[PDB]
């Protein structure tokens, strides 16, 4: 009686809370200063329990006096991973991020087209208390890949490093074949843009941010001043009571390679073309509708193709070994319950990787347990655990 | 090296996998007969390992002499679960489908405007096994809902009933408002329609069916006649090596009357109108992009508004319990540690619910362990686990 009257209430406001998930920067253009407006907010993980919220005003100005791209509503769809160099003694923050342009259904991009430099540098001031960082990095607008380490010059930072991740580069954000007719970040470069912004820690005190994006050479660099106000002595910020910390580095680099299999152009996005040429090449064939819903099925954003980013929360799950005597079949063509040195080649060959014999070889040796030359299936499964 | 190798390849074969999920029937047009045609698979799971692909043919025709419908290319999609009844002697199965139409980006469909009650007559015969199998149970096409039990009336069933699911009523799928004009089953009522298959059971035998979908009165009738051939004596299905199992059904129900929080004019979907009218009676203020982008979050077929499968496939899940703290905070609107029965009062008026005064006080007490006449945190939590 009453415990289903909790129980369906319950579910109810914990599903709005469920669908409250994300997570985005919208944009808007502002044509009264030939650039773009954007407002978001962001969830603060505290340390103990809890969630410090920080809402987010941007506004974006051209540097030049250059024609620039003023976009349609849309936004920015971002994954964020901070992690620590075991051999770093400096106070410093290592950072990987996938930014992507969603929301819709120039000169200034060839400049990104490959792996860009990327030099950051930060002055900020909280409360009076002074502190410098700097960083060093790349970015890569093909994947919206963007990876920095950032360190503190001035000793220990007075704020959280994740208060300051939305602080310290949109024009490597991931933008659609459709939508590179919205993206003002990359129309504005080289001569770059100021992006302003106030952000509102609730309960604390406030952040006022100017900084400058522009190439300084073939180097995209970050020029940042900072100003944090009204913080609370006790607060999550000044408090540190804010938590840092997931796969890791080299483990995403895998997934990286392999997306790299379907993604045969290299323009960062597998599309219905790409995924029947491979599975066609396996053996398979999906029609075109099933090609269509199969990318449908992991483009929660709705751009069109398979992002990284996509592939990556795809490849990551956990649960079901199925998918391993599947893959098994897959490498199996005859069906015999070996895989032999003949067929490995023919799956590597098929997926278009160019493979040794030397180093065929060399891989049934890291699988081949009872040393028959071949691969069965308990070797097969326990080679992938 | 080649351990690397291994990975990377092993991602990309597992991902093709991964990505191969659904499931999905995909419905074109036939002129020729005035009626539609299908074909999809079905991966039964095997007890013990392994995956029974069961490939379908469809075909349908109107029964009578009237204008019919006929539909652009789209799919259903359809969730399954088959269970048993504790105190059923007789061979059975207990059966729940939620049908629902996608794809796309009259007088018989008033027919199914509230619960329209089932009857299932089968007569199969598979290497000269008779059987018979009779189901009675209801629908809804307001949610693709789907409830039936099934009964072997011949005694003991010659093959595993996940096998013949398939084959004992797509009227009764869930058409979104923007392909109402691509609902080829229900225009066809009351007269109904016939229906067609075969079902090839790799490295097995084959289904071949005929069916009549039509109106006996106010109940819809499925009388099938089926035919089993080539069927192995040690197949998966003659063997019965096919596995026949999640959530309990009265639990489902309580996600349903949630559900039916949201959806307040009892259409079966949820727009976001009502979604925003909802968090906004708990005192939140969502934008009209993030309404937007939280349903689209789960709508991953991709109709529109957010279906009870969806709305299901969301609220099951695990992992976290921030959800619950954050539940806690929408029911104390004050913030001061406790609920009270008027702010629990004022929360189910929110939600549009009507309940007394006892029936209030009657919740607390489920809930207040102390006996204080609130509820605290550590009551809450405890009070949803
Ligand atoms: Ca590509
Ligand atoms: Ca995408
Ligand atoms: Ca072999
Ligand atoms: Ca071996
Ligand atoms: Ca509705
Ligand atoms: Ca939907
Ligand atoms: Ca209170
Ligand atoms: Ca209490």
């Amino acid at each position: 009686s009453s415990r289903r009257k909790w129980n369906k209430t319950g579910h109810a406001v914990r599903a709005i809370g469920r669908l409250s998930s994300l997570e985005n920067v919208y944009i808007m253009a502002d044509k009264q200063k030939n650039g773009i407006k954007a407002n978001f907010k962001i969830r603060h993980n505290i340390e103990d329990g809890g969630v410090q919220l920080a809402y987010h005003y941007q506004q974006n100005t051209p540097i030049g006096d250059g024609p620039v791209l003023l976009p349609d509503n849309h936004y920015l769809s971002t994954q964020s991973k901070l992690s620590k160099d075991p051999n770093e003694k400096r106070d410093h923050m290592v950072l990987l991020e996938f930014v992507t342009a969603a929301g819709i259904t120039s000169k200034g991009e060839e400049l990104f087209t490959g792996v860009v430099p990327i030099l950051v540098e930060l002055d900020g001031d909280v409360n009076g208390h002074k502190f410098s960082v700097s960083g060093e990095g790349e970015g890569d607008a093909t994947y919206g890949k963007l990876t920095l380490k950032f360190i503190c010059t001035t000793g220990k930072l007075p704020v959280p490093w994740p208060t300051l991740v939305t602080t310290l580069v949109q024009c490597f954000s991931r933008y659609p074949d459709h939508m590179k007719q919205h993206d003002f970040f990359k129309s504005a470069m080289p001569e770059g843009y100021i992006q302003e912004r106030t952000i509102f820690f609730k309960d604390d005190g406030n952040y006022k941010t100017r900084a400058e994006v522009k190439f300084e050479g073939d180097t995209l660099v970050n020029r940042i001043e900072l100003k944090g106000i009204d913080f609370k002595e006790d607060g999550n910020i000044l408090g540190h009571k804010l938590e840092y910390n997931q796969l890791t580095e080299e483990q995403i680099a895998e997934f990286k390679e392999a997306f790299s299999l379907f993604d045969k152009d290299g323009d960062g996005t597998i599309t219905t073309k790409e995924l029947g040429t491979v599975m066609r090449s396996l053996g398979q064939n999906p029609t075109e509708a099933e090609l269509q819903d199969m990318i449908n099925e992991v483009d929660a954003d709705g751009n069109g193709t398979i992002d990284f980013p996509e592939f990556l929360t795809m490849m990551a799950r956990k649960m079901s070994e199925e998918e391993i005597r599947e893959a098994f079949r897959v490498f199996d063509k005859d069906g015999n319950g070996y895989i032999s040195a003949a067929e490995l080649r023919h799956v590597m060959t098929n997926l278009g990787e160019k493979l040794t014999d030397e180093e065929v070889d060399e891989m049934i040796r890291e699988a081949d347990i009872d040393g028959d030359g071949q691969v069965n299936y308990e070797e097969f499964v326990q080679m992938m655990t």
